[PDB]
């Protein structure tokens, strides 16, 4: 197939400044930093992951940067560049109101139906590119959405892309099938996900019954916020048969006609009245706030 033209930036570890830490878990450790490039009079807000070194470790960050620097998309993350010290370390743009799993959860009381349905949209775009480059995700969930503004979200970790259970499809679980399709399933997952404003799906339930649930027929239940209209999308996503499930593109469309009138498919008290913050908010955007510009903006 098509040579992957991508341009792997390396970037030197003088030209970036680490200022604090924004998570450690399973993945590594995330920084809040700044990247100034050579003598461009421009400061890039990035985020950095880094991994003892070991060349196991090395190979799994160099694979997800491949598949990182290899995507260009609004609603996708995409790798900025690479340091090679002697831990490695994957240089990528700072979404400051970090995931949006803990986002919904921090954020309910303020989060409307034209929020939860213009973010569904913006993941079916992202899923819909990620298709169209042949990628298929393998972990999609609302943690793996981050929040650049509360009106802009964008797909990441690619460290799967080529177990997490209770976003899986049952072919996935049970064959180890992973399709577009399938990722289709996971949508469902993370849709249900906003609707609940971040609850566990299937909470309590050990993840070896999951497959024996799924094959019954029990599926995640409808969340009160929810409409019919809303909630036949999240269990088209949840078919056995893979083709039956929506495609991404369906997906944009469904979700995209209903946020053109927010109340009449989701139900939540005090809405319309709610509001998150905006760039056009007083002091939205530590140190010198002279030259910086948003990576998106920043393009060699
Ligand atoms: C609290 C917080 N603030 C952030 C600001 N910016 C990023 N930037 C990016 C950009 C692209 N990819 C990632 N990595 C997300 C990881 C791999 C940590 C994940 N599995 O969620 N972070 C991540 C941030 N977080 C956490 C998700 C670690």
């Amino acid at each position: 197939e098509a040579p992957n033209q991508a341009l792997l930036r390396i970037l030197k570890e003088t030209e970036f400044k680490k200022i604090k830490v924004l998570g450690s878990g399973a993945f590594g450790t995330v920084y809040k930093g700044l990247w100034i490039p050579e003598g461009e009079k421009v400061k890039i807000p990035v985020a950095i992951k880094e991994l003892a070194t070991s060349p196991k470790a090395n190979k799994e960050i160099l694979d997800e940067a491949y598949v990182m620097a290899s995507v260009d998309n609004p609603h996708v993350c995409r790798l900025l560049g690479i340091c090679l010290t002697s831990t490695v370390q994957l240089i990528m743009q700072l979404m400051p109101f970090g995931c949006l799993l803990d986002y919904v959860r921090e954020h309910k009381d303020n989060i409307g139906s034209q929020y939860l349905l213009n973010w569904c949209v913006q993941i079916a775009k992202g899923m819909n590119y990620l298709e169209d480059r042949r990628l298929v995700h393998r972990d999609l969930a609302a943690r793996n959405v981050l929040v650049k503004t509360p009106q802009h979200v964008k797909i990441t970790d690619f460290g799967r892309a080529k177990v997490p259970i209770k976003w899986m499809a049952l072919e996935s679980i049970l064959h180890r099938i992973y399709t577009h399709q399938s990722d289709v399933w996971s949508y469902g997952v993370t849709v249900w996900e906003l609707m609940t404003f971040g609850s566990k799906p299937y909470d309590g339930i050990p993840a070896s019954e999951i497959s024996s649930i799924l094959e019954k027929g029990e599926r995640l239940p409808q969340p009160p916020i929810c409409t019919i209209d809303v909630y036949m999308i999240m269990v088209k996503c949840w078919m056995i048969d893979a083709d039956s499930r929506p495609k991404f593109r369906e997906l944009i469309i469904e979700f995209s006609k209903m946020a053109r009138d927010p109340q009449r498919y989701l139900v939540i008290q005090g809405d319309e009245r709610m509001h998150l913050p905006s760039p056009t908010d007083s002091n939205f955007y530590e140190e010198d706030m002279d030259d910086v510009v948003d990576a998106d903006e920043y393009l060699i």
